[PDB]
């Protein structure tokens, strides 16, 4: 239906790959950026941030696998596809098709789990990293008690076996999606989003088998993902690569630990700050997140 | 279209300063009252009432805001639907009937209610067994991953309003259903009376009814949380005689030896399991039946 364009200049591309195509919209020139978003969500969230960037950078503003307009891979019982090291893989591919094999990226969310976990399984890929208001999935897991169920309650919630979650959301999801944006913003309301970015969550969240991934995503967050995160802390496995964390202040990565002493667990070189903003840095406090990334890629 | 499943039972509708409680009556001897939970109503009991009836008077009621007892309006901190206001009303309820002491059985919230009632009001009580659960402040402590997910519904229940009313409200059959049928042993709905589901799915299918449940799973995440803290903290014991039951396959069983839990509670504490989901009553009725009958019995 209606959907606003807010990435003007920038080109849009179908990226194929081995397990179906990613679509990216393209920018600027220069060293390449790849730009991750997360749930509920599509690559749109990063309209705010992506044209600074793109004075300085090659942005790709990549669909996760599954989400927004890329394709969306045939899951299975280990939801492999939806796994953030598959995803990581896929958008390894995606990348090289662009010729792109050592490149930024910053995630946000469910795709800054993509990236650390890229960043872990293929450090040699990335010159540097950065992660938007999130802890490593092991992390939330780690610490989850009573205060984080609540406050995640959607980590265990959409990761019940289908179509529990799936039949759910099905009742109404117009409202879900609208709940979790306004709910992590520090407004509480959608007031910080752009209405036509806000469109585009809303109808990708309106298709039942993109909602259906989503739930894949976070049945791999409870599984596989969380066991290859368990690995890399057990083996002491720390990410090489220079990484920034920024975390919204009141975000959710803040709940549960605090970040950057986090992240140096995971990390050998990362920096990190507090943005004043709930979870979704780049839309709520855009200069301060475009702000902060430029500083660090550039 | 409602079967009676209690035949020659009597009804009542009892009128308390928090609305009207809804019981069948049956039995003599005795009082004993029984309690269900979620996503239930009195009508759970029918197997083992009649048995429970040779013996006591037995008081079957539907919970505060269950089933056709009256739905107090809640308040921000969902007050009526605490277990410390439950227990109240129904004290008051029983009141009503002369009955100022009393052996009581509960399953699920309505053993939620039970226990809390035996530690606020512990002279009420001559006996009190409850059914397939933990104190609500053992499940959230146990609240790791693998809890987490196992009864993701204390948390996603406990959303603010009217996040689980409004995607419950899709298809409320659905989801009444996959509850009764995901923590059976079998697993679908073959150890309910299916004129049992229907009284089950019938209160389930009014959005007030679901409302004042979520309310109850608000309360349990809050003030009961809070209150059984209070009561853990202090070293209060349940002073009452108590039999604590479980499903060999039910939920209490999954967070913790209940037995070794129930004896940090209680001071007089006796506990079987039972070959059982956790609908004991419904999935186990004879077994059920002889545990509470030998128990409350001399
Ligand atoms: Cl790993
Ligand atoms: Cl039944």
């Amino acid at each position: 239906p209606d959907l606003a364009d807010l990435f003007p200049g920038f080109g849009s591309e179908w990226i194929n790959t081995s397990s179906g195509r990613i679509f990216a919209r393209v920018g600027g020139d220069g060293p390449p950026l790849l730009l991750l978003h997360g749930f509920p969500q599509t690559h749109v969230m990063w309209h705010r941030v992506a044209p600074k960037l793109a004075e300085r950078f090659k942005v790709i503003v990549a669909d996760l696998p599954g989400y927004g307009w890329s394709d969306m891979p045939e899951s299975d019982e280990q939801h492999t596809p939806y796994t953030k090291r598959a995803m990581a893989k896929q958008l390894i591919e995606a990348m090289e098709q662009l010729g792109h094999v050592h490149f930024a990226l910053a995630g946000h969310d469910r795709g800054a789990r993509v990236s650390y976990r890229l960043a872990l399984d293929s450090p040699g890929r990335l010159s540097k990293l950065a992660v938007l208001d999130i802890l490593p999935t092991y992390e939330y897991w780690q610490r989850m008690n009573r205060a984080y169920a609540l406050k995640i309650y959607h980590w265990s919630f959409l990761a019940q076996p289908a179509p529990l979650p799936e039949n759910l959301l099905g009742g109404d999801p117009d409202f879900y999606v609208k709940a979790k944006l306004a709910s992590w913003t520090r407004a509480g309301d959608l007031s910080a989003f752009d209405p036509r970015a806000v469109e585009h969550y809303r109808i990708a969240f309106a298709d039942p088998m993109r909602r259906h991934v989503m739930c894949e995503d976070y049945r791999a967050g409870a599984y596989a993902d969380f066991e290859h995160d368990k690995i890399d802390v057990e083996a002491g496995n720390k990410i090489p690569v220079p990484m920034l964390a920024l975390w919204g202040a009141s975000g959710i990565a803040q709940s549960a630990a605090t970040p950057l002493d986090v992240w140096r667990k995971w990390a050998s070189d990362v920096q990190g700050a507090p943005i004043e903003s709930g979870h979704f840095l780049p839309e709520e406090a855009p200069d301060q997140t475009a702000e902060a990334l430029v500083r660090f890629f550039s």
